[PDB]
C-alpha cells in the first residue's frame, strides 16, 4: 500500500545530514523535496508520500541545521550551500540520474537557486510558495499585514519595532496572521507542529530568516535570483495558494521568467497547500511529473 519510508544518515560535505527516501512500486522517476524556514524540517511535507503509489519516488530530507541534521559553520548558513548541499546528495545518493526537484517556500527559493545550476542534474521543476526575490516578498507581505485588522497590524507595527516579539500581543498577530496566510484549516497537522518546533529548537530560522515568516530581518533578507531563473529551461510547475502568505504576485514573478512554465493559483489555500488540498495538490504534482518522464 505504503512500504516504510527509509531513513539514514548521510554526511554529505563535512556534516551529518538525516534523509528519508520513500520508494516505488514500479519506478517512473524520483523527487527530491526541499522544506521551507530557511529553518524547518521535512517533516511538514511528508502528505508528498501519496506520490509513491505513483511510482514516484520521494526523497526527504532535513537541510544543513535542521531538525535532524547536524548544522554546519555559521558562515555556511546560505542559500548556496544549501545549494551545494542539494546537489552532493543527489550526486552521492543517485549517481548521474536525472530527477525532480519540488520545493516549498524557502525550499522554492532553494530550488530556483539550485536549478539554476544545476537543472543538467534535473528533470522537472516543481516551486510551491516560493520566490525569487527577498525584497520582494517582504513588500508583499506587507500589504498583507496592512489589509489586516487594526489592532494585529498596530501590535505589529508597535512591539515589532521594539523587539517585543515575546510580547503576548503581538503572538496574537502572528496567530491571526498565520491562519489566514499560513495554514487555513481548523487542526494543523501534527507533521506541520514538528518542523514549526523544529524551526524555533534549532538556530537557522533565527539566523538566516528572521523572527518569524513577516519579519525577515536574517542573512537572506537582500537574496534576489530573479534575474538568473529566465536560465532555467526544463520543465517547470508553479503553485502558490490564493491567500499564500508568499502572494502569487510572487509567483507570477518566477512563471513570467521560466518560459513553458505552468502557474497553478489554490483557491481557498494559503500557503501550506500540501495539507489544504492534500489531494488536488498530490495530483497536480503527480500529473506534472510523469507527463514529464
Amino acid at each position: 500500500m505504503d512500504q516504510e519510508c527509509i531513513e539514514n544518515y548521510a554526511k554529505v560535505n563535512g556534516i551529518y545530514i538525516y534523509y528519508k527516501l520513500c520508494k516505488a512500486p514500479e519506478e517512473k522517476a524520483k523527487l527530491m523535496t526541499m522544506h521551507g524556514g530557511p529553518g524547518m524540517s521535512h517533516d511538514y511535507l511528508l502528505s508528498l508520500r501519496d506520490m509513491t503509489k505513483e511510482g514516484i519516488t520521494v526523497l526527504f530530507y532535513d537541510q544543513f541545521g535542521c531538525g535532524r541534521s547536524e548544522e554546519p559553520d555559521q558562515s555556511k548558513f546560505t542559500i548556496d550551500y544549501g545549494v551545494e548541499e542539494a546537489e552532493a546528495l543527489r550526486s552521492k545518493l543517485f549517481g548521474n540520474e536525472k530527477v525532480f526537484l519540488m520545493g516549498s517556500s524557502y525550499g522554492g527559493a532553494l530550488a530556483l537557486a539550485y536549478a539554476v545550476k544545476y537543472q543538467d542534474h534535473l528533470k522537472g521543476l516543481i516551486v510551491s510558495g516560493g520566490l525569487s526575490s527577498v525584497p520582494l516578498t517582504v513588500k508583499e507581505m506587507n500589504r498583507l499585514i496592512d489589509e489586516l485588522p487594526a489592532k494585529y497590524r498596530d501590535a505589529i507595527k508597535k512591539y515589532g519595532s521594539s523587539g517585543s516579539y515575546e510580547n503576548p500581543e503581538y503572538q496574537e498577530a502572528v496567530n491571526y496572521f498565520y491562519h489566514q496566510h499560513l495554514l487555513r484549516s481548523e487542526d494543523w497537522p501534527p507533521e506541520v507542529l514538528k518542523s514549526l518546533e523544529y524551526a524555533e529548537r534549532r538556530n537557522v530560522y533565527r539566523i538566516m530568516n528572521g523572527p518569524n515568516e513577516f519579519t525577515i530581518t536574517g542573512t537572506i533578507k537582500d537574496w534576489d535570483i530573479t534575474d538568473k531563473i529566465s536560465a532555467i529551461k526544463i520543465p517547470t510547475l508553479i503553485t502558490v495558494g490564493e491567500y499564500d502568505e508568499v502572494t502569487p504576485n510572487v509567483a507570477r514573478v518566477i512563471h513570467e521568467k521560466i518560459a513553458g512554465s505552468e502557474l497553478h493559483v489554490f483557491r481557498d489555500c494559503s500557503h501550506l497547500t500540501m495539507w489544504e488540498d492534500r489531494e488536488g495538490y498530490n495530483k497536480l504534482l503527480s500529473d506534472f511529473i510523469l507527463k514529464h518522464l
